[PDB]
């Protein structure tokens, strides 16, 4: 069987049936750094107790750091053929939260960036909302993915904090000023750990946090519930005010449609696969929309160029396949877990990269993988 694991925010995605295809075994949710380094280094410990498995994917939604590529390319590449890493889904961040009240809960950025600095502390602070009493903020313990899309979203929106944040996976070291300005903080491993932590009812009401959005909510409707699940945007544009959106994927899709494809000359290299937003359009980064839900990005796969085994090789393409295709693919099954497809040009882009044949880049190139790849 071919193994794979990692970010949990897609984890219920892959383990739906026929997501993924003939050969792979059930995915196995760990966080996006257990990931990487299950997949870096050939670690299945960081997914489970049996490690005569091998590794051969994962899924992360943080991006490869400069070191683990130059890593992976000195150690591992010269035996196991080039690393792939491509986008799998765009997706939102949700802003799920424990507090009644009839009133819809609108973020402006400003206040979210309030709540996630320990700015501002009791309910009462977030205009309209109708609440009052301490917020108490819920985050990853551990290295997330999640928390990297979302502190990337935090280090170019909130600029006006005592502090700054800075993109990280490991929450507790993104602001400049620490936790500490947080008064009961909690931390909490796995998406569906913070979820569990954010929906305890033996604890006081008024804890928030930020989520995958096939987590944040028990069905699609529920992103739509802003008495549990957060609008964001609330402020004024033109002189009129507006007011947010729910995290629901539809609010994202446009955003996401526009992405510029990665720059055709350097497709061999896996840093520009994943895109990355940020404060303004620019070598390489994408802004952050001023339209719809704001706070998104990618989460991706990480995957070998070649493979020991030929059997394997064919299952990963049938994969790619399906993942990328035109049709017969797993849109519908994206969707229905809260995550927006990649747009046709982006899969056309995979598909003309790593699964043509001719392409140098293509898994399972006769002439790059002659007598290389990842073990069975």
């Amino acid at each position: 069987d071919i193994n794979g694991g990692g970010a949990t925010l897609p984890q219920k995605l892959y383990l739906t049936p026929d997501v993924l295809t003939a050969g792979f075994a059930p995915y196995i949710g760990v966080g996006s750094g257990k990931g990487k380094i299950a997949f870096l280094e050939n670690k299945y410990n960081q997914f489970g107790t049996d490690t005569t498995k091998n590794v051969h994917w994962a899924g992360s939604d943080s991006k490869l750091t400069a070191t683990e590529l130059a890593t992976y390319a000195a150690d591992k590449e010269p035996g196991w053929g080039k690393l792939i890493q491509v986008p799998s889904v765009a997706t939102s961040v949700a802003i799920p939260f424990r507090k009644a009240g009839a009133n819809a809960v609108d973020l402006s950025v400003k206040e979210l960036c309030g709540v996630f600095s320990g700015r501002i502390a009791d309910w009462s602070g977030i205009t309209g909302a109708g609440r009052s009493g301490p917020i108490q903020v819920v985050y990853r313990a551990e290295s997330s993915g999640t928390t990297e899309l979302f502190t990337r979203f935090l280090n170019a929106k909130c600029t006006t904090e005592p502090g700054t944040f800075a993109v990280t996976t490991t929450f507790a070291n993104s602001y400049s000023l620490g936790l500490t300005p947080l008064a009961g903080a909690v931390a909490a491993t796995g998406s569906d750990g913070v979820m569990a932590a954010l929906n305890d009812t033996t604890v006081a009401e008024g804890r928030i946090t930020y989520m995958s959005p096939d987590f944040a909510a028990p069905t699609l409707a529920g992103l739509d519930d802003a008495t549990k699940v957060a609008r964001v945007g609330k402020g004024v544009v033109n002189g009129v005010a507006v007011e947010g959106k729910s995290p629901a994927a539809a609010n994202v899709s446009a955003a996401i449609s526009v992405v510029p494809l990665p720059a055709a000359a350097d497709r061999g290299n896996p840093d520009v696969w994943v895109p990355v937003f940020g404060a303004t359009t620019g070598g390489g980064v994408v802004a952050y929309p001023d339209s719809g839900y704001p706070i998104l990005g990618f989460t991706n796969l990480i995957f070998s160029q070649c493979y020991a085994n030929a059997t394997q090789t064919g299952q990963v393409r049938d994969f790619f396949t399906k993942h990328y295709g035109t049709s017969a693919n797993n849109d519908a099954a994206i969707e229905a877990n809260a995550f927006v497809p990649l747009p046709s040009n982006w899969k056309a882009a995979v598909r003309a990269s790593f699964l043509t044949a001719s392409n140098a880049l293509s898994i399972g190139n006769t002439n790059v993988c002659n007598g290389k790849g990842r073990p069975q």
